[PDB]
């Protein structure tokens, strides 16, 4: 879908960006410094879904360039793999917050951000 | 959501370009130029549909900044106007997608992009 490589890459950094605010702005939810409504967070957390999809085609075959490490591309398997991995946990939050559980939510919400942070830790530039 | 308000600003100029490439990777499909495959189109409308709801609430009250022309917040309920026609537009593309067929798309896709022109040309910066 992109004309050019450059356009892959302000997708991506895009996707990174919406995604990343639809995480974090439940931060005071998952603290208990602001209250859980249930609801809400089950309307949100589809929203992070459908983002949470997005990035990864923006980053597969031909799209090199950009600011990130280029093991994303040379070492394109094991980038699948950390991409895997958070998919799957993401899988665990829709469940939590379907559940309209507290207790669930932290404990989902805690695996997606370890595996976010995985992902950032080798494949971000330093 | 936004810890300041220039996180407000991040986030809309993300939303807009994602939920654009999602509208403009159909161009090719609706103008015969590339195959139409019902399935494909119905699951990127989806994906659309997300998105299009995502830049307004970005600028809303106490989000005046960025270089969008500043009747976004001095004209309030005209801004919102043009985001409501835009809504509903696609509302009627995710009804063609979800029909399967590629003449109410053509129709649909061309609802959706005036609505988008008509918002950029009254508050987008000249
Ligand atoms: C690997 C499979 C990733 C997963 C899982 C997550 N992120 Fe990430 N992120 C990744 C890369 C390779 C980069 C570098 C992109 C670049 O601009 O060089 C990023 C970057 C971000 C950013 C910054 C984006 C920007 O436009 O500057 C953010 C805000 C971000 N990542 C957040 C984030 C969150 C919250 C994640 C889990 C919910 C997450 N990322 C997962 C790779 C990967
Ligand atoms: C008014 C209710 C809008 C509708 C409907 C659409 N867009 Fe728009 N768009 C709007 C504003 C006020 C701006 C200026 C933002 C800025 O950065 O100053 C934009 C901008 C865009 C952009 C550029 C974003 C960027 O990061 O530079 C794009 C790519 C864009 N708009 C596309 C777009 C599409 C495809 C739309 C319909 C599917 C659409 N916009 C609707 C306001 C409004």
């Amino acid at each position: 879908q992109f004309a050019k490589p450059e356009d892959a890459v302000k997708y991506r950094q895009s996707a990174l960006t919406l995604m990343a605010s639809h995480f974090g702005r439940m931060t005071p939810v998952v603290k208990g410094q602001a209250p859980y409504d249930a609801a809400q967070i089950k309307a949100n957390v589809e929203v992070l879904k459908t983002l949470s999809a997005l990035p990864w085609a923006a980053f597969g075959p031909g799209t090199e360039g950009g600011d990130a490490r280029p093991e994303i591309w040379s070492d394109a398997a094991s980038f699948k793999q950390k991409q895997q991995a958070f998919q799957d946990n993401i899988v665990k939050l829709s469940a939590a917050a379907d559940a309209g559980d507290l207790d669930k939510l932290r404990a989902a919400f805690g695996d997606v951000g370890a595996s976010c942070k995985a992902c950032h830790d080798a494949y971000a530039k330093k």
